[PDB]
């Protein structure tokens, strides 16, 4: 005959080296109940031999009239070694009973990568004719599983590798192997410092892009997906109210609010809407010209006199309501297109929302309605039809503190192609504005102040540091308000950015404690 041989899935690792998806062999007791006689006579000679429960011959008794008659059934799962040997020595007591070999994946920190690393889960009838229609089916003619979360979905045909066949040998090219950018001790920590939040957090490079850490709050066990997911338990997360199954990195969706502020000062600026000079006066509150429409700031007396700088520091309202008006809708909604808002942001993850950057398009397509004066001023402050994801939210800050140089968010390190790591190559090489402009640095001193200087919103979380970290807070509101920020560390070289949001204030620690937390313990070794 000719039949396939199954090639071993390629391994995921850090950037240390260390394991995150293994290939581990899995043994199983299976029998053809046809074959046997006193089935259940069989079973409580079992007992003693595997240690088999009255769960396994509960399970093994409903899973025979669910499964086609006359095949071969589970007896039970899985086998440690010993149990497996216990059966080997008796064999000749136990005819039409057999011990059979699975190659399973294996994630062995579950909770911790769920939403990065994903799962691989069995292939139903649905997959079967997935994979018919794009015409290689040929190739998992031998395979049991297929990743359909995270990096084990998003790179499938790098991890798969070439199938085997054998006339009873052509053996099977095993699944090229991952090295990622996240770091497995980082990731572990954020878990940590975010237990009980409902939360996401995006670590990155800003010189690469590579993801350090990419974590949303709560998670779930990996591995069930991996043992064909029970149907039952399926629908106990999806009613679950703190939706674990959503990654908030990627496809939560929050106005950036407070955030933006920093990639609207350098859209004004470039536009010459404003300069280093230009200079207003805040009593608390900002009108639209003509109307008697009131639109407030965080402090009710207000800042006093105002440029850019200061409006950063103290994460002024009215300044940036004037510059969005100034602006106006098009512009506005132009410049923050070129930083990435509205837009997906290339990671390489399968699973991410894009948000919404609102527009006058938008509005007559969506509701059918012309775009007001009104419309345009809560997007200054990114509280208007403004939404964005965290990767987002991660990907505007690189490109800020990379000059408009727009980096690609990525998980991929390299691939050993034949013994040999290839690197990730970046497609994307976009230019915003000028490289020089000045005004990116203007924006960056401002979230500088933020941090380190005494008038900055965030003074308080980065005192007696080693380093001067440059940061932007913000407050969304929808249950309680939403907490964000963004932040980069050393402000001279910037080695590492942060996005982090707390749904609805989080579970008491202050998102700029956990920043500070997070950029001492990258920086500080801890």
């Amino acid at each position: 005959k000719l039949v396939p041989i199954a090639p071993s899935r390629g391994m995921i690792f850090d950037r240390n080296g260390t394991p995150l998806a293994l290939n581990r062999t899995i043994y199983q007791l299976e029998l053809m109940p046809e074959k046997i006689e006193n089935l259940s006579a069989t079973l409580n000679a079992l007992r003693p031999i595997v240690d088999l429960t009255d769960d396994d011959i509960a399970n093994f008794e409903k899973e025979r009239k669910r499964s086609r008659r006359f095949t071969s059934i589970a007896v039970k799962t899985p086998l440690t070694e010993v149990q497996v040997a216990r059966f080997a020595v008796n064999q000749f007591r136990f005819p039409g009973i057999e011990v059979k070999g699975y190659q399973r994946r294996f994630y062995p920190y579950g909770s911790a990568l769920t939403h990065v690393i994903g799962y691989v889960s069995k292939i139903n009838d649905k997959d079967v004719e997935r994979l018919d229609k794009e015409g290689i089916l040929p190739n998992y003619a031998a395979t049991h599983d297929i990743g359909k979360l995270g990096i084990e979905r998003y790179y499938e045909s790098t991890l798969h590798g070439k199938t085997g066949y054998e006339e009873v040998e052509q053996p099977p090219q095993a699944g090229k192997d991952i090295y990622l950018t996240l770091d497995l001790s980082l990731q572990i920590y954020i878990e940590k410092l975010l237990s009980g939040s409902r939360a996401a957090v995006v670590v990155t490079d800003p010189r690469t892009g590579g993801i350090l850490a990419l974590v949303s709050n709560p998670s779930y066990d990996p591995n069930l997906f991996v043992d064909g997911i029970s149907n039952k338990d399926y629908q106990g997360l999806l009613n679950d109210t703190n939706r674990p199954l959503i990654n908030r990195a990627t496809q939560g969706v929050y106005p950036p609010a407070s955030t933006v502020k920093p990639y609207i000062a350098v859209s004004a600026l470039s536009a010459g809407v404003i300069t280093k000079n230009t200079s207003l006066f805040d009593p608390g509150w900002w009108q639209l010209p003509g109307s008697e429409k009131r639109y407030r700031d965080w402090k009710k007396w207000g800042h006093g006199r105002l440029n850019v700088t200061k409006a950063l520091e103290e994460s002024a309202d009215t300044f940036f309501y004037q510059v969005a008006y100034d602006m106006g809708i098009d512009r506005l909604s132009s410049w923050m297109s070129k930083f990435g808002y509205g837009e997906y942001t290339g990671i390489d993850l399968s699973e991410e929302r894009a948000g919404l950057m609102p527009t006058r398009e938008w509005k007559q397509k969506r509701h059918k309605k012309p775009w007001y004066q009104g419309d345009t001023i809560p997007v200054g402050i990114g509280q208007g039809y403004w939404t964005a994801t965290p990767i987002q939210m991660a990907k505007s800050l690189m490109t800020l503190i990379n000059d408009g140089t727009v980096k690609t968010p990525h998980l991929l390190q390299s691939t050993r192609i034949d013994g040999v790591l290839v690197p990730y190559k970046q497609e994307d090489s976009t230019q915003i504005g000028s490289i020089n402009s000045g005004y990116w640095e203007i924006a960056k001193d401002g979230m500088y102040g933020v941090a380190n200087r005494p008038n900055g919103t965030g003074r308080k979380f980065f005192e007696g540091t080693p380093y001067k970290a440059a940061a932007k807070s913000g407050t969304a509101q929808v249950l309680r308000d939403h907490k964000l920020m963004v932040a980069f560390a050393p402000y001279e070289n910037p080695t590492v950015s942060v996005a982090i949001i707390l749904e609805n204030g989080g579970a008491g620690p202050a998102v700029g404690t956990i920043t500070r937390q997070i950029l001492d313990h990258i920086l500080l070794g801890d």
